[PDB]
């Protein structure tokens, strides 16, 4: 279950396609707890594109839904990240992610 919810300003119609590399300035948050990531720290803003399974799968169909200069904020059911394995170290099992995404892409 991907639920957005937008910071309103963009255009809401240049929507990423399949196959587009895509630049992002996400940041990732734990429900009720500190940060684990961050693309605004390294400066290296992340370019990825739609539709190879690179990303896990709440934060890819959240990015479809989204426009240029948009600013959605994620909340990742466990089920489709990490809430069976949880990646060792840094996201414990059974997680619920949010993310302050901004799409900045080109393509």
């Amino acid at each position: 279950g991907v639920e957005i919810e937008t910071i309103s300003p963009g255009d809401g119609r240049t929507f990423p396609k399949k196959g587009q590399t895509c630049v992002v300035h996400y940041t990732g948050m734990l429900q009720n707890g500190k940060k684990f990531d961050s693309s605004r720290d390294r400066n290296k803003p992340f370019k990825f594109r739609i539709g190879k399974q690179e990303v896990i799968k709440g934060f890819e169909e959240g990015a479809a839904q989204m426009s240029l200069g948009q600013r959605a904020k994620l909340t990742c059911t466990p089920d489709v990240a990490y809430g069976a394995t949880g990646h060792p170290g840094v996201i414990p099992p059974n997680a619920t992610l949010i993310f302050d995404v901004e799409l900045l892409n080109l393509e």
